[PDB]
DNA sequence: TTGCAGTGCCCACAGAGGCCAGCAGGGGGCGCTAGTGAGGTGGTTTTTATATGTTTTGTTATGTATTGTTTATTTTCCCTTTAATTTTAGGATATGAAAACAAGAAT
């Protein structure tokens, strides 16, 4: 539940970032499977990524199954929904990318595993 | 004149072939109808589309609460100066205790 530890209230960004830095350093697949899916709950899409359906078929696919499985109530999208809690949810948002992925620029960058999945993913979408 | 060898004629029943009704062969043209097949029209609904009313969303303005700012009255740390207050002899007191005297008592 990043997504929602992200949205709901995040006492400290850095906090929740070095939680992943840890359970990346326990386990890539986990914590990469973490980060999709606050990415994909991000985007609107209630679907939930799991751990098979993210580590063996590909990225176009995933980008088709949750445009079957946006699952909406309404048209919105958490980045044009009225205004406080979602601005707030966007403003977090774009921290943790930032926070997250500056904190590993001197060990963790250098592993090429986490960015080939990332960049493919979001250039799909 | 006759017997014999050969001819004439008349009939008749077969023999034959045209005449005729009967009958079957292939094909042309009409009287009438059941049964679909398709095409056109009308009805129905229906589905898209359009417009109106209500409500939801976004924007604006006012009031309250929070943070900061130079005063500003504590306040408090640090002097130099007294006002109790304490300590050390120095004399006087007192209350005791021997010491002498005087008074019973004994020898």
């Amino acid at each position: 539940t990043l997504f929602e530890v992200v949205k709901l209230g995040k006492s400290a960004m850095q906090s929740v970032v070095d939680d992943w830095i840890e359970s990346y350093k326990q386990d890539r697949d986990i914590a990469l499977l973490d980060l999709i899916n606050f990415f994909i709950q991000c985007s609107g899409c209630r679907g939930t990524v799991r751990i098979e359906m993210f580590r063996n078929m590909q990225n176009a696919e995933i980008i088709r199954k949750m445009t079957e499985e946006f699952d909406e109530d309404s048209g919105d999208y958490p980045l044009t929904m009225p205004g406080p809690q979602w601005k707030k949810f966007r403003s977090n948002f774009c921290e943790f990318i930032g926070v997250l992925i500056r904190q590993c620029q001197y060990s963790i960058i250098y592993d090429e595993y986490m960015m080939d999945t990332v960049i493919s993913l979001l250039t799909g979408l």
